């Protein structure tokens, strides 16, 4: 529907494959481009994810006014570089409560915080897809001007060293140039 | 994938349709019986479709002690079930996390109250929202019918919640296992 998103990496779309960097688990084939599609759904397509944009799960009304107040729009100019990042988490992940992934979310891992100082450098967009049936559990979506490259790679670097990354077992780095 | 439901109404089924009320906004159309599949045909009135998911306000006590009383389905005396079509509003939807669960639970005792009914009543919760689908929930209640009256006054006291301030259609589909 509106909601359903689509990324087929193969020899056409919007967006050229700078690299793959296959950071935890199995990767993905390496291709050319990759084509986003609105909705659900590839000749020459090597393979192809999807998810759809939900409600929140996590972030409280304090988090989400922060957010909303420096949070950049999507397709800016300068905004050439973007990275998909699929991320899959473990079964130990999704038996625990609420309130305990809410702890490990932010508590522990202070997952908004650490990311909100990178705004308005990078704007972002989460998909959910482990309702689907898809091999990953999020498809995550950033996209920034070259000056915040470095940036944005210090960020990674501070995210997979919290508690929360504990939790996943499998990641891909997909780093993209608009086409 | 196998964490997905749909339930088709019509001519056949394992689910003799008794009666449905039409609660809040636009009903179903009366059919004879629902038939239920695991995933995703011609005389067949509607359909609707929900999948299993993670757990999204209860928390840690507030599971172990529905894991400590909580019935199984299928069991043997429960011939009697219900099918109950949930659909918030808008803005349910928009307020955040610990917004919702407020009302969830601190105003409305959802859980709390549940609890009173178990274990005679066993309960299913399908989330369809995220499907595009004209329905938030789908909702799976079965029970001996003993409890049937218990059921009804389980329902009064859900509708006069806070929670239910949201609830924008609600339909009721009493079923009897065949
Ligand atoms: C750069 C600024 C970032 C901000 C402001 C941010 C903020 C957030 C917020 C508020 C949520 C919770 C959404 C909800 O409540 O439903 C979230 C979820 C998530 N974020 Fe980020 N984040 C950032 C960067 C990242 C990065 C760099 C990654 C991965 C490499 C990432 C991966 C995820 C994942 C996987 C989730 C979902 C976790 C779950 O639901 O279990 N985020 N993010
Ligand atoms: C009979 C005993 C009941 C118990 C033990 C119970 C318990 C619960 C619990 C713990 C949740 C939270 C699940 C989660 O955190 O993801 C929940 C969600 C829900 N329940 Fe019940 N409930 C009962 C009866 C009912 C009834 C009678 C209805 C409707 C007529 C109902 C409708 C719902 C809905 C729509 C949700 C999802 C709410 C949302 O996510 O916004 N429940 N229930
Ligand atoms: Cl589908």
């Amino acid at each position: 529907p509106n909601n359903r998103y689509s990324f087929i990496g193969g020899r056409t779309g919007q967006w050229q494959v700078v690299k793959i960097r296959n950071v935890l688990g199995p990767g993905l084939q390496l291709v050319e481009k990759v084509n986003i599609l609105n909705g659900a759904v590839p000749l020459d397509s090597a393979w192809r994810l999807q998810g759809f944009a939900s409600n929140i799960r996590y972030a409280i009304r304090t988090e989400l006014e922060a957010l909303q107040a420096v949070q950049p729009m999507l397709n800016r100019a300068e905004a050439i570089l973007a990275v998909l990042i699929p991320i899959k988490k473990s079964a130990q992940w999704w038996e625990m409560a609420q309130d305990e992934r809410r702890d490990i979310f932010e508590r522990e891992s202070h997952h908004t915080a650490v990311g909100l100082e990178y705004l308005p450098g990078v704007a972002r967009r989460l998909l959910h897809c482990r309702d689907l049936g898809e091999e990953f559990d999020f498809l995550t979506w950033f996209e920034f001007a070259p000056e915040h490259s470095s940036a944005f790679n210090e960020l990674l670097l501070r995210m997979r060293a919290s508690k929360e990354w504990e939790y996943v077992e499998r990641e891909v780095e997909v780093w993209l140039k608009r086409l």
